[PDB]
């Protein structure tokens, strides 16, 4: 029946009859075909080119059964195509292989002129050859012995230029001043000016002095984000030997192949895996090409990061409040239904994994703390960089400050009180007891972004 | 001197009057400003934000020479911002590191709602830390025995489903045909129906017997991609122990750590180095936002792939010819100089390292040979899936038909005839000697790509 | 020219024959300018200065040490008691 010559993707690749199987991988794309292409050819294009089908029929499909493995567009609403693979297309176990079928080349097509993935179902079955986060949300709130509330934490800055001596005096302060962790920034790596072999020696030793002189567990996020797997795995090694409760990885400048290996040495070190999404926006910010973060934190929740960003939605970084509640339930939640108003294409069963901490930061200050925990909850980093060390009276000023606001609307929100309604009261009311969140909201009560 | 509160991004972070130096690292950004934002404002919050700023001042800005390190925008001409990175601020031979500051955070801020990454000046004493490929084009035309003229390969289809066996009797056709080379799908790396220890010694008794048979030299690529770097390294020293020529692997969606692991394996183990781009067109595909492919080039030659794919301007998949040729450039020769006409900003020194033979593929046939010489000369892979498998007759005749036609161009560029102008006629030449190459001729003959 | 971070193929081109020719009967390399693009590619010293004097906690002033006499002849036992009193004493 090997008949040759080209012939519409829609045939063999559009099912609008399709039922999805509970073991079916299911994508959703918005799709802007090539103007003249219709909607059922493009999205089969999509199927076609993400799963067995090329341009033209080739006598090798006699070979297989490709009714059993080809991938069809089921549905389509508008410009929404919804696409179900087969389980057995993809190996076990490896986001890799997801990401080279599912955004591999169907993204450059003539035919289709932007595509945008918006969500995908990963069944149970497929979820399972996955170990998912190595600490979670609860083993972490133990070892740092912190409940009922956010977590501090901030970002060193300058970026880049400090000296391992200067550096670890600027950490010193903020752990001491209040934040629960500190963290290097995702481009600081190893540098002629700040070797990480100096700053994680100089780093801990701040650790440890302000968690003797606090009494409290503190924590520094030390990046071993470097040029190769075996650079990264001796640098999670040190900091292990060192006693850090964490390092950090850039999951995606890192890429996901090694990303699993950190995270598969991170657990066998017992270390706490911060995950910083450096990248991400020059695939997830245009509405109309690429992939949406939510995808993206699926991806990392099954790998299993400890935390990773999530935008802060009132910070100078973009994020999309309705869009950010719902990728914080896809991060922490055992089973998330699906929902419109947040862009929640599917519902999502986490089949037990471990769940991942959410991590706001970016241009955020003390006047943000309400909406932060309006949209977060308890369970959340708030990282406060600038809004640490450009306090009038310097990084351990400004680490007391975001503590005490932080604190504050935490104890308001479990009081009963409209913490929204209520913010400016809730943070008036901490500032008559706390100089330095007084001087922090004078400072940016003029700071603001839409 | 610290005065703490929110500045200008550009106060301190443009500098229309700085001179580039040799060895500054030089970024070229089209940029698409938040309405009412300056240019020059929206210029400097990138250069800012990807080097040592932040949104507000610091204390700790006075504890280093913020001058000798910032990044500096110093030229704006429209929407293209130009920005000089000085040189210790970037980790040595790490690709990661440039991407986590040169795109880590300053694609989603709020303030810049579209930003492309259009091209990059590489120092030659950043290169100098980078090794480049492993092989080379004219290592690897010794190694192959083929001169004077394009190299033949074509991807296995269907792309999945195939059977180890069913798998290599494809690839037996097609190298006994005329290929060169075959290689695996980018999304075929062990799966339940053709698990990756099968496939591989299939293949290689396929390859074997082809190469007996025919008295040239072959090779299969195969794809190593996996979940982990260690599991790609194993699948690496198999392709090895079983006397391969080759291997592949997605260094996109393995991502770059685990890509400079398997290349400095794959040198240890003398195997040559295909480098599939899949996941590009994610970001590099749009105009306004995300990185230009001729940028990945770059850093595909750094780490050191053997191969990489170019695109083929005709084919199934979009690519420009102007900026094409330019990459063709970037990828094989010493010194790339400026020019507007093909998109490169800045002059780029390879410093000595290898060049990299581009490989075009996607929805080609007979008919686009003349284009495809004519753009890419002859120190190139076409490859040719769909276009041999969907062959009227099968994969070995098909690839007789793509190997007749790449020869029969070749031969005529070679002679000094105009291949484009008498393109038709070169392949109705051949035609009349090779029934192959007239069956294909025949039935694609009307099948076209903008 | 040269091998990226062997300071052995500097000297085995800059002062491997040249300095046994008979057309050359004295030779003797007073300086050599290292490339900025050259120097990229060795790791330079693991401590530095400022870490250094920082691990042992001393500033604003040079450091004291010297070498244990007589050159060779002590036992260890006797070596480590010049040790320690030179390090009770200052250095
Ligand atoms: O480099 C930066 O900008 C930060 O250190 C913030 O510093 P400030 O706290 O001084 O703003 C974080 O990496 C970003 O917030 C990441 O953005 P996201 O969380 O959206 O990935
Ligand atoms: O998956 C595919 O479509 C291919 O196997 C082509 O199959 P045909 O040869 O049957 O078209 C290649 O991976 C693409 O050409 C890659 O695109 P690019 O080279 O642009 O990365
Ligand atoms: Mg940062
Ligand atoms: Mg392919």
């Amino acid at each position: 029946q090997y008949e040759a010559g080209v012939r519409p993707y829609r045939e063999t690749y559009y099912d609008p009859d399709y039922e999805p199987k509970d073991t079916d991988l299911l994508c959703a794309f918005r799709i802007t075909p090539k103007p003249g292409v219709p909607m059922e050819e493009a999205a089969a294009a999509v199927a076609a080119e993400s799963s067995t089908g090329t341009w033209t029929e080739v006598w090798s499909n006699q070979l297989t059964d490709l009714e059993r493995y080809k991938a069809r567009c089921y549905r389509i609403e508008g410009d929404v195509a919804y696409i179900a693979y087969p389980l057995d297309l993809f190996e076990e176990g490896s986001i890799v292989n997801i990401m080279s079928s599912i955004v591999g080349n169907v993204f450059g097509f003539k035919a289709v002129q932007a595509l945008r993935l918006e969500d995908m179902r990963i069944p149970v079955a497929y979820l399972k050859t996955f170990p998912g986060p190595p600490t979670g949300i609860e083993v972490e709130r133990d070892r740092l012995n912190v409940y009922g509330r956010p977590l501090l934490g901030g970002t060193i800055k300058p970026k880049l230029g400090l000296s391992a001596k200067e550096y670890a005096r600027v950490v010193y302060e903020c752990l001491r001043g209040g934040l629960d962790t500190t963290k290097d920034d995702e481009n600081l790596n190893s540098q002629p000016f700040n070797r990480w072999r100096d700053r994680f020696l100089y780093v801990m030793e701040a650790v440890r002095k302000a968690e003797a002189e606090t009494g409290e567990r503190k924590g520094h996020w030390l990046n071993v984000t470097a040029g190769s797997t075996e650079e990264m795995l001796k640098r999670a090694e040190f900091a292990a030997e060192l006693g850090s409760r964490y390092i950090m990885v850039d999951f995606l400048t890192a890429g996901f192949a090694a990303f699993a290996s950190v995270r598969r040495r991170a657990e066998e070190l017992g270390l706490m895996l911060h995950c910083h999404r450096a990248m991400h926006a020059v695939f997830d910010r245009q509405p109309n090409h690429g992939i949406h973060f939510r995808v993206l934190a699926k991806w990392l929740r099954m790998v299993g990061g400890d935390h990773v960003h999530t935008g802060t939605v009132v910070g100078k970084l973009e994020g999309d409040r309705a869009e950010t509640l719902g990728i914080a339930d896809l991060l922490r939640e055992d089973y998330v239904p699906a929902d419109p108003g947040r862009g929640l294409f599917f519902d999502q069963d986490w089949a037990g994994l471990k769940p991942v901490f959410p991590v706001a930061s970016g241009g955020i200050h003390v006047w943000h703390v309400p909406d932060l925990v309006s949209i977060f909850g308890n369970d959340a980093f708030f990282l406060f960089g600038g809004g640490t060390h450009g306090h009038p009276r310097g990084s351990r000023a400004g680490a007391t400050a975001n503590r005490v606001a932080v604190e504050a609307v935490a104890a308001a929100r479990t009081e009963g009180r409209d913490i929204l309604a209520e913010g400016r009261e809730i943070l008036e009311e901490a500032a008559r007891s706390c100089p330095e969140l007084r001087e922090a909201m004078e400072l940016w009560g003029d700071v603001k972004f839409e």
